[PDB]
């Protein structure tokens, strides 16, 4: 590469302040990447079809009709990828399983090639010394089930997917001792059925048709019924035996209210409720949200006694996602009539104050770049939710997919990023959150669903020509952090 590559960035050496002696004995660093995202070999190895490569299938899906059928082949590459989180100095590795990719119809015949290459890959991990962190789900629905019942909108999904679980942690277990049954549940339920953004691709105008005022609370209902039954199989049947722990991987973005007024601050708690209280009340209570319910009313399932029973403390942990932040307004009289789950909040939101934007936007749309942000979450998760144990599993930004080798390694935006929302996390850990981990989306470059590879979220560059690796000057900010 030409020469500017290598020069060296004075950043990385600014570590402000942090170090593994800021943080509690034990407390896991690790990178977080998804099946679908790095794996590659979508057609290969047994797969069978995922309601992404469906999706993927019609034109102008993603940017330039690009694929994740090779995406950064993570599938071949392991080995190095293992390797450079060793060398950076990293604790841990949260993957995710393919479901349709051990099960290629979903329930039934397992494929055998693909349990054989989680084996090889976890079996590295552990050679390695790098902690595996297995999620079960990462947006990745087998396009049978979709077929067969439309997937997450038929009660039929639950023991579906509790099988699934049960036979990865009958397989898996031995060496993995750290579960999540969903990546984002509300994702899966909101852009998956409120706006059609992500496969399935329903929502109430869309093409493949839906209803976004019922099916996103269908949904998420069946993912909470799923991750309920998943965590019952590992809890009565392996548990005791593994001696692992298992949990759910939930985003939250903060909510600070615009102004002090009680009308705001409703607002930011309602949001609050229908973004993360939607899942975590049931989780940690045994009931959805006050708000959400009587906004909802009808249109939101039910829990029986026993599902509520098997839903309340239905994890070890809880694993927060979190990158960003906005202000929230109350937005005078609501309508009345459903429309949609994102309508169904009645908030306004805000990305300045004053004149003043909140903080500068990374490349995605949604990606605020706003550190004091990841200090209200946990700390919000610390005092509404009894101080649960938490893992912070996702938190990064990312750079434009066009740029060269040489520009995309000096990611000093990437590197500030970090110093501060890690220095923010670790106020919070001092004032009494139970934050046993942190890792950083992402490794690698990789797939970014809808936004494919125009958009760059990894510590290491990936030259999309060649899959070469090159470090960015974010990587060796950890490792010099780390160390
Ligand atoms: O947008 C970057 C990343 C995605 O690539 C991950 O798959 C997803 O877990 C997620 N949630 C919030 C942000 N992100």
């Amino acid at each position: 590469a030409a020469p500017f590559t290598y020069w060296l960035n004075p950043e990385i050496y600014d570590a402000g302040g942090l170090s593994r002696r800021a943080f509690p004995e034990g407390f896991v660093f690790g990178t977080a990447a998804s099946a679908y995202q790095v794996e590659g070999m979508a057609k290969q190895g047994g797969r069978g079809p995922s309601i992404w490569d469906a999706f993927i299938e019609k034109p102008g899906t993603i940017p330039n009709n690009a694929t994740a059928d090779v995406t950064v082949d993570e599938y071949h590459r392991y080995k190095e990828d293992v390797n450079i989180m060793k060398n950076m100095g990293f604790d841990a590795y949260r993957f995710s399983i393919s479901w349709s990719r051990i099960f290629p119809n979903g329930t039934g015949m397992v494929n055998q090639e693909g349990v054989d290459y989680y084996n090889r890959l976890i079996d590295y991990m552990v050679k390695k010394g790098i902690k595996p962190y297995a999620n079960l789900y990462h947006y990745d629905l087998p396009l049978a089930l979709h077929e067969q019942y439309l997937g997450w909108l038929s009660p039929n999904i639950v023991e579906a997917f509790a099988d699934y679980a049960d036979f990865c942690f009958q397989t898996f277990g031995d060496r993995v001792k750290d579960w999540f049954t969903f990546n984002e549940p509300r994702c899966v339920a909101a852009l998956g059925y409120d706006n059609g953004f992500h496969a399935p691709g329903r929502c109430s105008g869309c093409d493949a048709g839906g209803n976004s005022t019922t099916e996103p609370y269908l949904a998420a209902h069946h993912l909470i019924l799923s991750h309920a039954a998943a965590v019952k199989r590992y809890r009565e049947k392996y548990q005791l035996y593994q001696k692992g722990r298992i949990g759910i991987l939930l985003d939250f973005v903060w909510y600070e209210p615009f102004s002090d007024s009680n009308a705001d601050r409703a607002a930011a708690q309602r949001a609050r409720d229908f973004h993360l209280g939607w899942f975590l009340d049931p989780i940690i209570h045994g009931r959805y949200p006050y708000s959400m319910l009587e906004i909802v009313k009808d249109r939101m399932p039910t829990f029986s006694d026993e599902e509520s029973r098997m839903v309340k403390d239905s994890i070890d942990y809880v694993g927060i996602n979190h990158y960003t932040s906005f202000y929230m307004k109350d937005p005078g009289p609501w309508n009345l009539t459903p429309t949609s789950y994102q309508d169904d909040w009645h908030v306004g939101f805000a990305y300045e104050r004053n004149g003043v934007p909140i903080g500068a936007q990374a490349n995605s749309y949604w990606l605020y770049i706003v550190p004091w942000g990841i200090n209200k979450a946990v700390t919000y998760v610390k005092e509404t939710y009894g101080n649960p144990t938490m893992i912070l599993s996702e938190n990064g930004m990312d750079q434009p997919g066009n740029v060269s080798i040489t520009q995309g390694v000096h990611d000093t935006v990437r590197i500030r990023y970090y110093r501060n929302y890690i220095t923010e996390l670790k106020k919070a850990i001092d004032d009494g959150a139970k934050v046993i981990g942190y890792f950083a989306w992402s490794l690698l470059d990789n797939f970014e669903w809808r936004l494919g590879y125009t958009s760059r979220f990894g510590i290491v560059y990936v030259d999309y020509k060649t899959l070469k690796r090159y470090p960015k000057d974010s990587a060796f900010w950890f490792k010099n952090m780390l160390s």
